[PDB]
DNA sequence: ATTGTGACGCT
DNA sequence: AGCGTCAC
């Protein structure tokens, strides 16, 4: 009853970008804005590989991980822009530049935690708070949430819906109340419309966002009425909206981890998770995924917003596969050199612009014929930013795998190249 | 012949 | 440290 805390203390929002590489060419090149239009890397294999999607695309059934001559055979008009490449290897500078952009902008409201490249958590309690503060009072006006949704509302034209589920909402509000954890989240809704407003002025990026108390709350609001709006899911409203949500479509159960729920349990929906005790969770799913469970089909979850705008790691990687698989020495060597050319300057350019240094090189191979996605992964030490040291350093430590008697065998269909442990500088 | 990433957990 | 899982 009144001892039962109800994971409603903190005010987190994510902000994911609409179609980001495809916006950022779009941006780049006019001719490409408002057409079903698509981001692919490399063009040989079956026109290339699909990674972005626009939404007049998307209407034809044109997805990610799709060929490109496929998705021309759903959308013969479908405008295409491909990755740049740079030493063979596709290079995704550009859309990291981008990214830049948005995490700055971002940065200037809240601490934002970056989840992706085109993705990042808000911490708002503070900003809710100042800023209730600042109203001393004033009721929340609809014309201050022009796009955002509540979901589960209204009840009891899509613009006319989401305008009576709006009214509906701010009718019920306790304005008088600086503590009602449904007053916090509609002001940091309004927050956030603030804050897609700037993305977009600056940028030219359109992008959505989810307003709840957690992470996984803020994240499945986002993606319920993208693009270029955003969603509000309250406390209240989680019951419903758990009671036919497939258990997949939460964060971290999209894999393994859900099916054995899903299998073990013998549910289909979020919400029936509810009727398990924490320790039969614990018992089957381990003592940290059973809390968690427990509290997460309630729409309780802790996990804080770490202020972390940068990323941890610096990668590099190219797969081989098929007949182009890496079969003698000169070749490993050629590709281990593009791939630490490439690191070496990213890692310059993020010691100049971040004050810090990396100081472990892990290298990781995969090899034909092996099951698993990764054959290899050991580390040596990063002590200079030299492409020729590094790829020296990646070679030694990798050589041992060759079982020939010049020759490479068994083939080598990936090669991987981190920096990790960074330092200050 | 989804590719190229990036974070985090387990032992 | 090296491997596995998960999303993005
Ligand atoms: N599997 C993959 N492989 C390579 N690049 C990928 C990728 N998945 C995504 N990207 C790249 C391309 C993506 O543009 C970008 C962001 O990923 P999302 O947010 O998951 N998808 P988007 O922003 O396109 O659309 P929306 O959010 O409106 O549904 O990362
Ligand atoms: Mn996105
Ligand atoms: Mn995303």
């Amino acid at each position: 009853g009144p001892h039962m805390a109800t994971g409603q203390d903190r005010v987190v929002a994510l902000v994911d970008m609409d179609c980001f590489f495809v916006q950022v060419e779009q941006r780049q090149n006019p001719h490409l804005r408002n057409k079903p239009c698509a981001v692919v890397q490399y063009k040989s294999w079956k026109g290339g590989g699909i990674i972005a999607v626009s939404y007049e695309a998307r209407a034809f059934g044109v997805t990610r991980s799709m060929w490109a001559d496929d998705a021309k055979k759903l959308c013969p008009d479908l405008l295409l822009a491909q990755v740049r490449e740079s030493r063979g290897k596709a290079n995704l500078t550009k859309y990291r530049e981008a990214s830049v952009e948005v995490m700055e902008i971002m940065s200037r409201f809240a601490v934002i935690e970056r989840a992706s490249i085109d993705e990042a958590y808000v911490d708002l309690t503070s900003a809710v708070q100042e800023r209730l503060q600042k109203l001393q009072g004033q009721p929340i006006s609809a014309d201050l949430l022009p796009s955002t949704y509540i979901e589960g509302l209204p009840q009891g034209q899509k613009e006319g819906m989401r305008k009576q589920g709006l009214f509906q909402w701010l009718d019920s509000l306790q304005i008088d109340n600086l503590t009602s954890p449904d007053l916090q989240l509609t002001v940091g809704a309004v927050i956030v419309e603030e804050m897609r407003a700037a993305i977009e002025r600056e940028t030219g990026f359109q992008c959505s966002a989810g307003i709840s108390h957690n992470k996984v709350l803020a994240k499945l609001a986002c993606g319920l009425n993208k693009p270029n709006r955003q969603t509000l899911v309250s406390h209240g409203s989680v019951p419903q909206l758990f009671s036919q949500m497939p258990i997949r479509k939460i964060r971290s159960l999209g894999g393994k981890l859900g099916a054995s729920v899903i299998e073990i349990l013998g549910i289909e929906y979020m919400g029936e998770l509810t009727q398990f005790t924490e320790s039969q969770l614990q018992s089957h799913f381990g003592e940290k995924n059973g809390s968690w469970l427990y509290a997460m089909c309630r729409g309780i979850e802790h996990d804080p917003v770490k202020p972390r705008q940068l990323p941890k790691t610096i990668g590099c990687s190219k797969n081989f596969p098929g007949k182009t698989a890496l079969a003698t020495r000169e070749q490993v060597q050629w590709w281990l050199l593009q791939l630490a050319q490439e690191l070496e300057e990213r890692l310059t350019k993020d010691r100049n612009d971040n004050d810090r240094v990396a100081t472990q090189l892990v290298v990781s191979i995969r090899v034909q014929g092996d099951k698993r996605l990764s054959s290899l992964r050991r580390c040596c030490a990063l002590t200079r930013y030299d492409a020729h040291k590094m790829s020296h350093d990646a070679f030694t430590v990798i050589k041992n795998c060759n079982t020939s008697g010049t020759e490479w065998s068994p083939p080598l269909t990936m090669l991987f190249l981190c920096a990790t442990k960074f330092s200050a500088s």
